[PDB]
């Protein structure tokens, strides 16, 4: 019988009771082989968590509650897999779990994660070891994990070609790299096109392309100085050895804000006393509401905080284990279709430009990387990068005639170029199309219209019904996409009648939120319904598959 034990965690804390956990559950069961695993690093794609999961014997998730009731980052992949789209009857027979939830009682949604995982895991087969625990962290979350592990316990002791993918990427060129945005922008939105001719790498309408970046130079000469080692440093440890600067450059997160853990690690090789105590102090409970307020709200990077903590001086081991996370991919959704864009991947990247709360200057390490990136036109040398095509759910129905809802301001305009694309490429080909209609947003005409032109011949061939765009900045007034799917509140209602699929994306945690609310909204005073059963209409369309959502 195998354990595994999965977590999804922003600063730490549920990894760190997931390692508890197997720590103390090898004490007891120690022939019991275990297991700790990261949800991101479980699976790279849908059907892969479908074809381990079924494997399982024994699973713990410790998931942690973040902003409006969603999931992790690490776990958002795995959330939206066996959240939405999930209706795949009982096919967890052979398993036996149990779900520990962190969360804050402070907040609408608490524990939303954990009960949702937990709901779901029970009506599709699997059995429960214990009932779902509920820590929040405005009290004692600790004392709640060490009730929830006494609650486990009885029941767990009578229990007891080529692929490329981003462990092999493709190498490819840059052929076009092109700002969407005017001149007289403020901001950027870079659009460029990948060469995959003769790769044999292949992807479809909505999927998303992974893109690995280095870090910029300025970060890897700071880490650098703190370390205080040679650039050429060889060293053991898993990533393929090499020098400390190419370490540093390639697979060392230096700019993310440092998990508790992270905070320990350091701690133990800091040389002043007072430094490695209040190291240890904002790691521990204690220290939580500094820990929130210094490090996670100020977005310090592990930079600052080792510059302001200059004993703590990590052994390399630990510093590529504990204390730097790997640097991650980034994920595009792809902005073409295969039946236009056949030898090229089309992404539509908004430049990551913005001051921290330190006073920090953040850029984006891929963004501007696609910003600098040179192009074939101008070329004598174009850049390249290593890449690969990750599939997705956020898909056209397979009946063209089914009526497509797309809301998607800003960037999050990318994957809907693609639908257009490719119904376009459809309806050239003598498919007929059905209704069709999208929300789209932005600050000025003058500055901010991607795409318009190409969203203006999408309209001309029938492609696309018919268009709404928000403007947010033209002026004294102020109009969002809420605002004008709120006009069209009837025609959107009478569309879900008729079957529609609705798509969203963009911006997660602004424009995603009030988009949604305004379904409900839409669903009570266009269906007359309470609002407790229109929740219930909005949920039914997610976990159907009609209500689709690609935000970040
Ligand atoms: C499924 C998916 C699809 C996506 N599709 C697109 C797309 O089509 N187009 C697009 O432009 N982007 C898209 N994104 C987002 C994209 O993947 C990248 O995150 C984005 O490009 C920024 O990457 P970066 O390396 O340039 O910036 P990063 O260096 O990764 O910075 C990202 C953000 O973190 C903030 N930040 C900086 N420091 C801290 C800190 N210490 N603590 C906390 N936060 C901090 C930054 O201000 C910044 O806003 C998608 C993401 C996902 C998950
Ligand atoms: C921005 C933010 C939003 C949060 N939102 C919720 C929430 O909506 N519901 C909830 O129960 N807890 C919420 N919490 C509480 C966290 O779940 C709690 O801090 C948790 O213990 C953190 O887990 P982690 O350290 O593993 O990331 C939120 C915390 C933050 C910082």
């Amino acid at each position: 019988k195998k354990v595994t034990i999965f977590f999804g965690t922003q600063t730490g804390t549920a990894e760190g009771f997931a390692k508890a956990l197997g720590e103390e559950a090898k004490a007891r069961y120690e022939k019991t082989r275990f297991k700790i695993v990261d949800l991101d690093d479980y699976a790279a794609d849908d059907d892969e968590y479908e074809e381990k999961l079924k494997k399982e014997d024994v699973a713990f998730f410790f998931l942690a509650t973040y902003g409006d009731g969603e999931p992790t980052d690490n776990a958002a992949r795995f959330y939206k897999w066996f959240t939405e789209g999930n209706d795949r009857g009982e096919w967890l027979k052979n398993l036996k779990y149990g779900v520990f939830g962190l969360g804050n009682r402070q907040y609408e949604h608490f524990n939303k994660v954990a009960k949702v995982v937990d709901d779901i895991l029970v009506e599709q087969g699997a059995q429960r070891l214990v009932q779902v625990g509920l820590g929040d962290d405005d009290q004692c979350i600790e004392d709640d994990f060490t009730a929830w592990r006494e609650a486990l316990w009885p029941e767990l002791d009578t229990i007891l070609y080529t692929v490329f993918d981003a462990q092999h990427p493709y190498k490819a060129n840059v052929a076009v790299k092109r700002e969407l945005h005017t001149p007289e922008s403020d901001r950027s939105c870079i659009h460029l096109e990948f060469d995959i001719a003769g790769s044999g790498l292949t992807y479809e309408t909505g999927d998303h392309v992974g893109v690995l970046c280095d870090n910029l130079s300025e970060t890897v000469d700071e880490a650098l100085r703190l370390l205080d080692m040679s650039p050429d440093t060889y060293f053991s440890l898993p990533f393929p050895p090499c020098n400390l600067r190419t370490a540093l450059t390639r697979y060392a997160c230096l700019l993310s804000s440092p998990k508790k853990s992270a905070l320990v690690a350091l701690a133990a090789h800091a040389s002043d006393p007072t430094e490695a105590e209040r190291l240890k102090h904002l790691a521990s409970p204690a220290g939580k509401d500094e820990y929130s307020k210094w490090v996670v709200e100020s977005q310090r990077s592990l930079l600052e905080v080792m510059a302001e903590f200059p004993s703590a001086k990590p052994p390399l081991g630990v510093f590529f284990a504990g204390v730097a996370p790997r640097l991650q991919p980034r994920f595009y959704s792809i902005s073409s279709s295969p039946k236009i864009a056949e030898t090229r991947i089309h992404v539509t990247c908004a430049l990551v430009y913005e001051k921290m709360p330190t006073g920090r200057i953040h850029k984006g390490v891929c963004s501007t990387w696609m910003k600098n990136a040179v192009p074939y036109e101008k070329s004598e040398n174009c850049s390249s990068a290593p890449i690969f095509v990750r599939q997705s759910n956020f898909k056209l129905p397979s009946d063209s005639k089914v009526p497509i809802i797309m809301i998607g301001p800003g960037t999050g305009l990318a994957p809907f170029r693609g639908f257009l694309q490719e119904r376009l490429a459809l309806v050239e080909s003598g498919v007929e199309l059905g209704p069709s209609v999208l929300f789209f947003g932005c600050r000025n005409r003058r500055m901010d219209f991607i795409y318009e032109e190409e969203l203006q011949r999408f309209v001309e061939s029938g492609a696309l019904a018919e268009l709404s765009v928000a403007f947010s900045r033209e002026g004294p007034t102020k109009e969002y996409v809420q605002h004008k799917m709120m006009d069209k509140a009837s025609d959107i209602w009478n569309m879900i009648s008729q079957g529609a699929y609705l798509y969203v994306c963009g911006d997660a945690k602004g424009m995603a939120r009030d988009v949604h609310r305004s379904l409900h909204t839409i669903a009570q005073e266009q269906g007359s319904m309470d609002s407790t059963k229109a929740e219930g209409f909005v949920k039914n369309l997610q976990t159907s598959g009609r209500y689709l959502r690609d935000v970040w």
